[PDB]
């Protein structure tokens, strides 16, 4: 009676969500398909996803590994004494540990599996036949053998993003995000192209783990890095970033990339200035991974992008074909992948539809300092209402005036309706910032105000309490106007 | 009108926030009494309050020296190598660190008094003649010097509390947190007296700076530590002070200290246990200071502790006198001193009367792992609400797994009113507590409900998003039993 109520193609953040609780909360016959279940080359991410292999969990772990420098250095202030001549970073370790730790998940999810009544796994390519029926190949051309055919009731597209390129001779000598995981020495020098999240973590990584008298330069087309974010949380960051090794390029982009004789490569930017590297990262941004799943062959409509195009409930426009993810261009980050794999089922599964909502989404950048972000920016706020308030405070952490790390500012900026007072947006730079920030979004998702913050009881001494000690605006925004 | 319209006995955290408000507000002449200037003996507290000088400020600034400790061994698992034989604790180099940033905020706080026309400080004890005048005599001796005489409309009694002792012999030979910030050496061995937040944060920055082969011990006489803090939570970070070196020891009390010939002290505890230690620290509380203010003369109402009695809007039973801070002993933190300071400026000056919400206040404790709770424990609830509902979740971070502290594990305790699902507590054990706590105290003040924490949408990777994975109760308590379930 079609041989399966589900296909997920992607075993990743949103499809594990989804595919598991069909199996288990609604007794569904789910089929599961991923290119392998161990993370690494070829493929790099696995059973388990993006996040879990070349993600979120292990840039955490390095963004970790990164933070001791700093924490060797400071601790100079606070009377810890040891050679520090001697001090030597072992990339090497710290990459075997990494792999030690993501085999461990990728192998808890394998017993996930054999746990679950009616969840398989299925490993090959998926592509579609017609809306139900999935065929399960070797490899991605569209002529390969076939491996498996699946007759189903639903399909779910959650195949992802994968790094997007440059059109440039020599983009074959760079690497992306996917093998700098896996690389075999920390480079000396080394060039992060792209002005998004990723560029600036990896910089924080590399600029760490480099011998000394290595050098980390971060390229990006535009005038500033992180396009999108709070604007003077992005020139703040800049200037930490450059106060610890790390050389900002804005208006700067790889023309042509060469490869030297001693394997190193040279690059040669927009601007004429040349440079020589021992690893040249792209970390320009991602792009939906649809390109292989013949979704013409059901019909189903994508954007110039290759994002699936889906309405708040993830439906495509052939009703039996849902896709969650990455892959819908939409926000790209784990918990919002999960979130709209449970309201597919729910929708679904259980005639609960529900929609995932999209706004008030938090997030952070490990950067070293980290940011801890949520809502609205100025700028959009101000085109959408009146008169927007806009509250600022920067401080130094007294620990940061006796480790030496002057520079090390804590920026908090909140922005909010005038009119009632209501907060649209949270965004602080300092660490701690991710930790704080998740406990900001049930505020801003339960509609605080700024009084709100301001009457409650700080707890001290801590960063945090910052946010509740903002009860004078720095200017307004009246009608896009800037004033006062 | 009077000499002063305000005169503000204690310059601290309340006292502070008061007198510039009166004066810098509303433009009123007001009189701010210390005992001194800047930090140190023999006062210790001076200008800015007992949390400026030896209290929160220096106790961070050293706990984070204690951290390194852990952070310099746990870089291992990610690849730092160094001579790990080399490393060593300079006690010195942190107190004049330490030193350095206090003078500094005691510093501004000078300055602050040059530029506000009608603040003025004032130096000495300050004590009542009645009350409309208030004395600032020479010392703390009735029999002193008055050296001045200030006339006045109000007065705002903000002394603070001050280290409690034991009556045992030998109490002379043992030190309190006062002196503490101040000692010239690292003790190797050292005894913390006491089951509250002071002890405990002591009995970290002490095991961390010790000459290798030292030991800190912590004596509660008490059955557990950190009494008035969830039970698990008192549990886990008894286990997790027990793997960094701690010995604590619970149902314990020193009954006699001597003194040993090299120096050292010898103590004899209740049970018969005896040892030896370089310093022995009592933090076993803190008591109201009011005992030299001559009170009986302007005839306030006083506690049996010294705790000076006042309504919801700090007033004593004289109406022109207020009370704010420890010294009324309600909660004795920092933003509630100042939060009731501002409060006592607008109900007496701008008349527009408020009273500190004491309730959901929430607070961290800097033990190694730290603390950070607000609201009630669910022995608490469960005496008010006929179903109570308690969530838990502990997960040993990943991170852990590399730094080889596998024993840090990050405990996230909810406890809600099961009718509605209003949250009524969060307890959190783990690094980041501290930061992490101040946002949720916002929650908690607009009433949020477990729902609204579930349906938020979590930040990953951090120990924070565990909030919003909380779906399904753990055990309840119906009509104040504990039951695995509703029935
Ligand atoms: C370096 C990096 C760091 C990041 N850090 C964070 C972070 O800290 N926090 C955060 O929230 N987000 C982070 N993200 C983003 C996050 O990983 C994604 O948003 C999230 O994983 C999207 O999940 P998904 O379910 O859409 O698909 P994915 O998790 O990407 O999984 C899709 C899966 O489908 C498989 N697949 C693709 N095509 C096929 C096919 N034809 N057949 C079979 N299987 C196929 C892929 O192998 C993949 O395993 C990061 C991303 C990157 C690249
Ligand atoms: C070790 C330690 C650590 C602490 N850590 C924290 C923490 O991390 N976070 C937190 O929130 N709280 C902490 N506290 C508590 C915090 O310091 C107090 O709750 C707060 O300072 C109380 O403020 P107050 O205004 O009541 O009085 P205080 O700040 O104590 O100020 C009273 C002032 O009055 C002066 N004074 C007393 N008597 C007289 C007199 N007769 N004449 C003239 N002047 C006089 C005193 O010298 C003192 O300066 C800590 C306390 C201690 C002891």
């Amino acid at each position: 009676s079609r041989a399966y109520d589900l296909v997920v193609i992607g075993a990743g953040s949103g499809g594990l969500e989804a595919g598991w609780n069909a199996a288990s909360l609604h007794k569904k016959r789910v089929a599961v398909i991923d290119l392998q279940k161990h993370h690494g080359p070829p493929h790099y991410a696995a059973l388990g996803g993006t996040c879990v292999n070349v993600g979120c969990v292990p840039k955490k772990l390095m963004v970790t590994g990164a933070n001791y420098m700093d924490t060797i250095r400071e601790s100079a202030g606070f009377g810890w004494e040891l050679d520090r001549e001697s001090v030597r970073p072992n990339w090497k370790a710290l990459i075997a540990a990494k792999n030690k730790a993501v085999s461990g998940i990728n192998d808890s999810y394998e017993g996930m599996f054999a746990d679950t009544e009616g969840l398989t796994f299925h490993q090959g390519f998926g592509a579609l036949q017609d809306n139900h029926t999935v065929l399960v190949r070797e490899s991605a051309d569209p002529n390969s053998a076939v491996l498996e055919t699946l007759d189903t009731e639903y399909i779910l597209l959650a195949t992802g993003s994968w790094p997007q390129h440059l059109g440039i001779e020599g983009d074959d000598l760079c690497i992306t995000s996917n093998e700098a995981f896996y690389l075999d020495e920390a480079p000396k020098r080394a060039l992060c192209v792209g002005g998004g999240y990723i560029s600036i973590e990896f910089a924080g990584i590399f600029n760490a783990y480099k011998a000394r008298g290595g050098q980390v330069d971060l390229a990006y087309r535009g005038d500033m890095i992180l396009r999108g974010f709070d604007s003077e949380l992005r020139k703040q960051l800049t200037e930490q970033l450059r106060a610890n090794g790390i050389n900002v390029r804005t208006h700067e982009n790889p023309a042509k990339v060469t490869k030297n004789a001693d394997g190193t490569r040279h690059v040669v930017f927009e601007s004429g200035a040349e440079a020589d590297y021992d690893v040249v990262m792209l970390a320009i941004g991602r792009v939906p991974r649809s390109q292989t799943l013949q979704l013409e062959k059901a019909g189903v409509e994508v954007a110039k992008n290759g994002a699936i195009k889906v309405d708040a409930y993830s439906k495509t426009n052939v009703d039996n074909i849902y896709a969650i993810g990455d892959v819908t261009d939409r926000v790209m980050l784990t918990p919002v992948a999960i979130n709209e794999g449970a309201a597919f089922v729910d929708t679904v599964f259980a005639n609960k539809p529900r929609a995932t909502d999209h706004t008030k989404v938090a997030c952070a950048v490990f950067s070293i300092p980290p940011m801890g972000v949520c809502g609205y920016v100025e700028e959009d706020a101000a085109k959408k209402y009146d008169q927007v308030a806009v509250y600022e405070s920067s401080f130094t952490p007294l620990m940061h005036n006796i480790s030496g790390s002057t520079y090390k500012k804590f920026m908090v900026r909140i922005v909010t309706n005038h009119a009632d007072g209501e907060v649209l947006g949270v965004h602080m730079l300092g660490d701690s910032s991710p930790e704080i920030i998740q406990s900001v979004a049930i505020c801003l998702k339960m509609g605080a105000k700024i009084s709100d913050f301001y009457n409650t009881i700080g707890v001290h001494p801590t960063s945090a309490e910052e946010l509740c000690s903002m009860r004078t605006p720095a200017y307004f925004y009246e009608k896009g106007k800037r004033v006062e």
